[PDB]
This record gives C-alpha cells, structure tokens and sequence, in this order.
C-alpha cells in the first residue's frame, strides 16, 4: 500500500503558545463551580424544606434563597438559624455559602487577569508568525496583509488593528491544524513501511529528520490555456506547430461531426464539400509515425493533390483549424521571446529569498502574465506546491495492520453511498429506452443524445436532468425500480450502522456486520479496485477518514511528478494494471487545461481527448471517435468498449483537478463510466455520536446548535464565560472545529472572536470533535516540534 504524509507548517506549539492557559483554567472553574452550587442549593433547598415539616419563616428565606442561587441575606444565615439545623446540614449550608463567596470575589477579578493576558498573546502571535515558511505561503496567499505581518515585525509596538490580528490568527490557526496543501503552509512527501521487529516503543510511525521544503511555482491553467490559444491562432506560429486531426472527428458519410475548444466545448456538425472531404483524408498519410502532422510538408502535399493554389490551400487550412477539425499545438510551450522569460522566471529558484522580495518578483511575474494573456475571471495567476525530497517517515506495518483491514471494508461499504451511481443507473436505463437491450452506440452520439435531453424539455429526458442536468436525491418515491432500490439499500446501510448503542459517545459497528451486509448486495453496485484513502492516527490505535477518493496513484502521481522536478529525475511510478483480461484501463490524454493533472502517465493505453495531446504510441491511443457504448450483461450498467480492439474500456482521471473543471465530454466520462466515488465531511442542542467501524472513524462525534441556542454578545469577556458555560452544558469539548470548518479552542482569544464574527446570522452552528486533538500530535525525534499530519494511503 502506497503512502504519503501531508504535514502542517506550523507546529502544535504554534497554536498552544496562543491559549490564554491562566485565564480559562479560572473559566472553566467558574464555569464548574457555578453548576457545582447551583445544584447543591437546589439540593440543600429540599433538605431545609424537610426539616420545616419535622418541626411542626427565616427558614422560608433561607430555603428560598439556597433554591434559587443567591447568597442568604444576613437575616437568613445566623447561629441560632445553623444551631436549629442538624450539624451535618448545617456545615453543607456554611460549606456552599462559603464557595458562593469565594465564587463572586473570583467573578469580579477575572476581567482584568484575561484582558491582561490576551493583550499579552499579540505579540505571542507575532512571534509565531514570523516563520519564513508561513511567511512565504501568507505573501501569496494574501501580500497585503503578509507586508502589514513584515512590518509589525519591523516596528515591534506597532499594534496592528483587531481585524489584522483576527485574519492573522486564522492564517496560522489554519497552518497548524489543516492538511489541504496551499503553499508552505504544508509541505508533502512520501512515507515508507518498515519491516517490523524495530517498534518496540509502541510508534506507528517513525519521523526522519525535518527536510525543509522545496517549492514549485506554477501558472493557472486557463491562463496558460487561454494564452496558448492566442498564440496559436497567429499565422506566423503555424510553422512552430504541429497539426493532428481532432480525435472526436466522425465521418457520417456526408458531415463531420465533432468537439470543439473547451471550456464550453461544443458539440459540431458541418457540412463537407469533397476538397474539405479530401483534406481530411489525406491527413491520414500526412501524419508521422506517431500521428503528428508537419504543416509545410501538407500545405505543399495538398497542393500538389488538389489543384494548386497555395494562397487558398492555407486559408482552407486556417478555416479548418478555426472550426476545430484540425488541431493546432506547439512544437515541444514556445521556445520564443515572451515564452522563454515566463518559463525562466516560473523555474526561478527563490533560495535566499526574504517575504518582501518574493512578493515584489511575484508581482512582476503577474504583470508579465497579463501583459502577455488578460486574466480576466481567472482568480488565482500562480499556485505553489511544497514537497520534500526524501521520505518522510516509515510505518510500523504490524501496528496498521488492523486498521487498514478495516479500512477496506468501509472502502466497499461506502459505495452504495455513491453520488454517481443514480447517475450510472439513470444512463444505463436511457440506453436500453433509447437504443435497446443489445444496443451499441457510439460514444459521441450517445453523448450528444443525452445533451440534447439535458438542454431540452420532453420527459424521456426527465430523469437525466433529475440525475445528470446542472443542480446536485428523491430516489424513494421514483419512477425506475433501481432506484428505489438503491434507497432502499441505502436506508438498511444506515439503519444497520446507527441501530446500536451509544456508548460514551460512540457506536461501534463490527467490520463483518458490513461485510455481511455487503453479500446481499446487487451486481450493480460495483466497488472500485482501488482508493486514496486520507486517514489521520488517532489514540487507541484508532484512524480517523476524512476523504476518500478514486486511487490509482490519483495524487500520488502528482507528488511522484513534483518530487521529479526537484530532484532533476523521475520516480517510477508503477503503471495500473490491466486485468482481467478483455478490459484496460485509461486515463484522459494530456492535462484537460489543467497544471494539477500533470503526472507520471499511469495506464498503457489512454483515452485521446480533443484538445489536450499525450503522451503515448498511435497503437496505445483510443481516440473519442473509436469509443462505444453498450449495455453489460453481468451488472446492467452501461460500460465502454474499444471498436477497434474490442476490450472494455474505463476510463480513469488520474490527476488532481476537481470534477467540474473537467471539459463536459470528459466530465460526463468520469461520471458516467468511471469507477471512483468521492467522499468529503431541532429547536434543542442535538448530539450525534461518532461512528466507528473497527479500529476507523467514519463519522466524528457533533453537535447542532440552532441559531437561539447559541450565546451572543450582548459584554467583554464575561462572553467567554457564558459561552463555556454553554458549551460545559453541552457536551461541547474545548477544541473543536465548526462549520469549510473552522478551528475553534475556547482558550485562545483570538479564534473565540473569529468564531464570534462567522456564526452571524447563521441558521445552524455544527461543532465536531477534534479527532485527533493537536496535541494528540505524534512526537519527533530532536529540535522538531510535534506537527498535525495527514496519511494518504492507497488501498487496493
């Protein structure tokens, strides 16, 4: 099983160092004591009242004022009223109007001892913001306020404005506790299992020394995308080209039928004269050996086999490649003027660089960008990746075993939650509707078919805009017998997981129930071979899932390729196999117009994608036009298949783009026949427990809180009282994140406030336990400080 580590930043202490440890330790004993009495007075109000009625007023008082929670007037507490009472009562009496003395002299002073010490944590939180690593990843993050950080840290007794200090807060609250890459706010390697034998102190993983990360900076694709085109529809540019027919191009024996540029990608239909018929056809002994097209040696060709004229065999060409017929691509990126800086400036090793000149040089690098293609909607011109060189650690594989066994089976089981699989199950139906049971339908007719249902109106597209039309499930009450089914299989899924105790705070379900349940499940449930499984350690031998997505190397690949780039030479990624015979797997050719799926190529054969070339021999190539669509007989589902070769098809997105960035041909490829899932985290406070299966955490324990359940400001810091008051109340742990989530600890002053602001007029608030907690954090061997870290590990 491959791994990799996702590593925080900051450390833990980064964001311990911020806790204001006096002041809420005082909080929380208040908090504690004020319960504590109410209770007890409540308690001692009673007695008193029993002790009225052994006897056949003063103790009516007195009763009423311990019932309540206010301290007895001095006419209600006396020693002739503690002489009439029992010595046992009356010492429980002296006892809590003692405490509820202690507790009003301590009220008063707590305002003043927590202002002075969150004053204190300003500079706390200077000082842990002063990282060059933080620093760098804030300068590209958000470079105004990272030049107000550079400042401050020039002109200390500089005290920046609360709202400075509330965004700084975040940034490194978020650079400690979050694993999502950013910039150098993470940095990512690769892990590696060690043998056994040598984990006698109990480790299940074990730390090298810190590497410190190394950084590739990176253009946004549609700028890079978009540039490209324009430079590619300049005449002089075409001898620095290379030309390929477009690989969705259908003959029909009258039109050419095909796709067009993304983003919108339009489906194409244009009728041919016989020069244009003849054009396309001799593009095919045009071609290299690898299906290229030299330009000067076709322009001539074709002069020479049509009449001449070459003025108009040139502007035929151009109005080919205008229309998208003919595709027009680079030679090796540009090895011209205006591209060789961009690609110089790009590499620019930043050793040696401070904040301020990383963010005037990238300043730079945007201007140039611009003044070169607009960037327009794009948000986000450059992006940063940090990666390490050298493992990052090695696992104790007899302490994982276990957990990863279990994980596995909630790998299968959480299948049948799959948002795709209404999406399989609705296009296989409109394929056995529309063409029938044995029906064999190319791929691009069944991908206009169903565009042309989306777009429209009549109700056999019904379900298609239900399950596959934009807008994100009512499957119980609908018209097809599957997807009543899958609800069905659904509820037992769900029933079966919460139908058990919770205790302390936990239901635990047995892997084998799951696998129990699984043996009766249908063929068309089908469970992907493979996954990328985001797991974080956690005490008791216990891993926590936060994501799971489509594995076949899926980011490993990019770690394997950035790693690459660093070192100045390749990890063998190894390939994905193709099995059982009769079926390969294939990846979309090139990168889609994204930077984030460039990769060690994965499959042997891939699917060739309109505009966006890879990397691979003509014989390996399974172009749009040669794919088709049929009904299998084993699942009901509708599969690919090769028409030239035969084999079923799967089609694999093995980059790190997001789904909708995806062209929508491609799109609806993954959606439709890929085989990955996705998976991503009234009127009282309602408590849900967390789930486990085995040794796995699927569903971390929370916590709803309705808008008027929740304190608000009405107050300085007699706030925090009431809200851990509250949350004490509740259940509600001091560490939390809340809801993308924020991390909320009730102890720093800060994130108090950002949570304050974030919870205005919201409907709902859902706490969720920190599991793990920070300081659950893994020690290290050395000067290297405790780090939160996050395990991608491929089960298969």
């Amino acid at each position: 099983p491959k791994v990799a580590v996702r590593e925080c930043g900051l450390p833990v202490s980064a964001i311990e160092s911020l806790c204001c440890t006096d002041s809420f330790a005082l909080i929380r004993r208040q908090v504690r004591e004020t319960a504590w009495l109410k209770g007890e007075g409540k308690r001692l109000a009673v007695d008193l009242g029993l002790l009225i009625g052994e006897r056949g007023p003063v103790l009516v008082g007195l009763r009423r004022a311990l019932h309540t929670g206010r301290l007895p007037d001095a006419r209600e507490w006396t020693p002739r009223v503690a002489s009439a009472l029992p010595a046992e009562l009356a010492a429980r009496v002296a006892d809590w109007v003692t405490r509820m003395r202690a507790l009003t002299r301590a009220r008063r002073e707590l305002p003043e001892l927590f202002a002075a010490e969150a004053r204190v944590k300003e500079k706390v939180l200077a000082q842990v913001a002063a990282d060059p690593g933080f620093r760098r990843a804030l300068s590209l993050a958000s470079p105004e306020l990272a030049a107000d950080l550079d400042r401050w840290l020039a002109e200390p007794a500089r005290r920046p404005k609360t709202q400075k200090l509330l965004r700084l807060a975040k940034y490194v609250a978020r650079a400690a506790v979050k694993t999502s890459p950013y910039s150098t706010f993470t940095s990512m390697g690769v892990a590696v299992w060690e043998n056994g034998e040598d984990w006698a102190d109990g480790a299940i993983v074990r730390f090298a020394p810190r590497e410190p990360p190394s950084v590739i900076l990176e253009p946004s694709g549609e700028w890079l995308h978009g540039a490209l085109r324009a430079w590619l529809a300049r005449p002089e540019n075409l001898v620095r080209s290379r030309l390929r027919l477009n690989p969705s191009l259908v003959i029909r024996a009258d039109k050419a039928e095909f796709l067009g540029f993304p983003p919108r990608e339009p489906i194409i239909r244009m009728g041919l004269t016989p020069v244009v018929a003849t054009v396309l056809r001799l593009a095919e002994p045009a071609a290299d050996a690898d299906g290229w097209i030299d330009p000067m040696g076709f322009r001539d060709r074709l002069a020479r086999d049509l009449p001449a004229e070459p003025e108009q065999v040139d502007r035929l060409l151009r109005s080919l490649i205008e229309a998208g017929v003919l595709e027009a691509h680079p030679l090796t990126l540009p090895e011209t003027g205006e591209w060789a800086e961009i690609r110089a400036a790009l590499r620019h090793d930043p050793h040696g660089e401070d904040p301020e000149a990383y963010r005037v040089r990238l300043a730079r690098l945007k201007r140039a960008m611009t003044m070169m293609w607009p960037q327009g909607d794009t948000t986000a011109l450059l992006h940063e990746t940090a990666v390490v060189t050298r493992p990052v650690a090695s696992l104790n594989p007899t302490a994982w075993g276990r957990g990863l066994s279990d994980l596995d089976v909630v790998r299968r089981w959480l299948s049948v939650f799959d948002g795709k699989l209404p999406i399989r199950i609705v296009v296989a139906e409109y394929l056995r509707a529309r063409y029938g049971e044995h029906a064999r339908v190319p791929f691009l007719t069944f991908h206009r078919h169903v565009q042309e249902e989306i777009a429209g109106d009549a109700p056999s597209g019904a379900d298609l805009r239900t399950f596959v039309g934009r807008s994100a499930p009512p499957l119980a009450h609908s018209r097809l017998p599957r997807l009543r089914e899958l609800a069905k299989l659904r509820e037992a899924a769900r029933e079966l997981a919460l139908g058990r105790p919770e205790h302390d705070g936990i239901q635990r379900v047995d892997p084998e129930e799951l696998i129990k349940q699984m043996a009766t499940w249908p063929e068309w449930i089908v469970v992907p071979r493979s996954c990328a499984c985001y797991v974080q350690p956690a005490p008791e031998g216990r891993l926590v899932l936060n994501v799971v997505h489509g594995g076949h190397g899926r980011g490993l690949r990019r770690l394997s390729h950035l790693i690459g780039r660093v070192r100045g030479e390749a990890v063998d990624h190894p390939m994905v196999a193709d099995e059982p015979e009769g079926t390969v797997y294939a990846e979309l050719s090139g990168s889609l117009g994204s930077t984030l799926n460039v990769h060690v190529p994965g499959t042997r054969y891939e699917i060739d994608y309109p505009f966006s070339p890879g990397d691979r021999s003509r014989d390996r190539r399974l172009p749009l036009s040669d794919l088709e669509v049929v009904l299998a007989p084993e699942t009901g589902l509708a599969e690919l298949r090769s028409r030239r070769l035969g084999f079923r098809v799967i089609p694999l997105h093995l980059g790190m783009a997001a789904e909708f960035q995806l062209p929508p041909a491609a799109r609806f490829l993954e959606r439709a026949f890929g085989v990955t899932y996705l998976l991503h985290p009234p009127q009282e406070v309602t408590r849900y427990p967390r789930v486990e299966v085995g040794r796995v955490v699927v569903q971390r324990r929370r916590w709803l809180a309705p808008a008027g359940t929740l304190p608000i400001r009405a107050d300085d810091a007699s706030y925090l009282l009431r809200l851990v008051a509250w949350t004490d109340a509740n259940g509600i742990p001091t560490r939390s994140f809340v809801r993308k989530p924020l991390f909320l600890d009730l102890a720093n002053p800060f994130l108090v406030k950002v949570f304050e602001r974030q919870i205005r007029d919201c409907a709902f608030v859902l706490f969720e336990e920190a599991l793990p907690d920070p300081a659950d954090a893994p020690p290290r061997e050395g000067s290297d400080l405790p780090r939160v870290i996050e395990f991608l590990v491929e089960l298969g």
